RNA sequence: AGAAAAAGAAAGACGAAGCACUUCUUUUUCGCCAGGUUUACUGUAAUUGUGAAAAGGUUGGAAGAUCUGGCCAAAGAAGGU
């Protein structure tokens, strides 16, 4: 950060967050806000990704839903990808059991991509059927 | 694979500026097949038909011969009168 490293500093922040920086139900958002400006919308998406990893505040399901809604609204590739993926992982808002055919298929029909990111994660944890059709 | 993050892109209806501001809701990226859905028609093989050039006197059956003298040649390859 004294090397003014927007990039390398957000890098180290994701690094330590994965390397077990505290979560503490507040340390999550603490490190995330610390990383959020970092001259990079991608850096804020990386903060949100390390956040979804450290599931302290990530258990706010509709909150991850709204954050990723604004993200995939603004067309943030890294944000939509990491957020929605680890969201479906921590059972946050990416699908359902009665509106999953809408939710997941709409994350794909968002735009032309995050379809391949579903193939990265979300299609893997599809769970949009217990069948073979979907 | 070992565990040692990853790396991506379309239109339509809705508010708005009479479009774009993006926010919700569906849309497709050929292994090799096969008609077709009209082509912006224009530069880039060729066939066949066309494809130029003045007159006079002489002998002879008849001139292309002859004497006098002009014209074409990217045609003086040839073939008949």
């Amino acid at each position: 950060a004294a090397a003014a490293a927007a990039a390398a500093a957000a890098a180290a922040a994701a690094a330590a967050a994965a390397a077990a920086a505290a979560a503490a139900a507040a340390a999550a958002a603490a490190a995330a806000a610390a990383a959020a400006a970092a001259a990079a919308a991608a850096a804020a998406a990386a903060a949100a990704a390390a956040a979804a990893a450290a599931a302290a505040a990530a258990a706010a399901a509709a909150a991850a839903a709204a954050a990723a809604a604004a993200a995939a609204a603004a067309a943030a590739a890294a944000a939509a990808a990491a957020a929605a993926a680890a969201a479906a992982a921590a059972a946050a808002a990416a699908a359902a059991a009665a509106a999953a055919a809408a939710a997941a298929a709409a994350a794909a029909a968002a735009a032309a991509a995050a379809a391949a990111a579903a193939a990265a994660a979300a299609a893997a944890a599809a769970a949009a059927a217990a069948a073979a059709a979907a």
